[PDB]
């Protein structure tokens, strides 16, 4: 599946569309004992750095926390946060800043 999860304004939360992204990952994590992941959170551009930095951390946080609850085993999950400092699109529109609140999945 796709290695990219989306979130809304000022929100680390999951949608149903997610988990079933999530799920297929958790068993190829499962599944292969020597694949590990770095998850990594990012924010659009509103807010200051260090709010964002912290919101990138629970959205990872909570990629992790499903990807653990499911059966994922911790150590092959690493979670870091990017905060607002590595967009993927440098525009200023919704359209633009939707890109950017995500956490993206890395395998090794």
């Amino acid at each position: 599946a796709k290695r990219v999860v989306h979130f809304d304004y000022d929100s680390s939360d999951l949608s149903t569309e997610d988990y079933q992204t999530l799920q297929a990952h958790a068993q190829f994590l499962m599944a292969n004992a020597n694949s590990k992941v770095a998850l990594t959170g990012h924010t659009d551009e509103r807010g200051t750095r260090e709010y964002n930095m912290a919101l990138g951390e629970r959205r990872a946080k909570a990629v992790q926390n499903y990807l653990i609850t499911s059966g994922v085993n911790p150590q092959q999950l690493e979670a870091v946060s990017y905060g607002k400092e590595a967009p993927v699109n440098p525009g200023h529109d919704e359209s633009a800043w939707k890109e950017n609140r995500r956490v993206e999945i890395n395998y090794e």
